[PDB]
């Protein structure tokens, strides 16, 4: 059963919004504080840069997207273990 | 912006569980009571059968999976408009 593979103590909200030029913060909580996660934008892996800042605080895994523009208006997902959850970012 | 495409008033819960031989009920709520939805099991469209019963009550879109077995332990998603949400079903 997929039950033995549960990895998310807290998943992403269904959707988030942000004003143009603003910053959005995505947060998920893992059961295992040592488990690694990967973030994706519309299916392509996101990596640390000036647009994307990643933080790891114990069980929390955070992704900040800076200077949000319409190019950032998209679906995003994060993987942990054999699971994944997604969200939609709406840029105003 | 994807904001003008929002179609889910209520999305699926992150995960559901069910006992072997039991029945599970998935429910989502659309903003538009006339909008059609499609359900998928691990990426393949689910159709009305004895295993799958679909109900439409105003804005609510429901899917019942009967006689759940380990074969039903899987990821599922539903689409509405240009959006989709997913969930995991754990069979005990």
């Amino acid at each position: 059963s997929g039950s033995s593979g549960a990895a998310f103590a807290k998943i992403l909200d269904p959707a988030y919004q942000v004003d143009k030029g603003g910053r959005v913060r995505f947060v998920v909580e893992l059961a295992d504080p040592k488990l690694e996660v990967k973030w994706y934008k519309n299916g392509q892996e996101i990596r640390p840069s000036t647009k994307y800042i990643f933080e790891h605080k114990g069980c929390q895994r955070i992704l900040f997207i800076n200077n949000c523009q319409m190019t950032d208006d998209s679906e995003y997902y994060v993987t942990a273990g054999d699971e994944k959850c997604s969200t939609e970012l709406f840029v105003r």
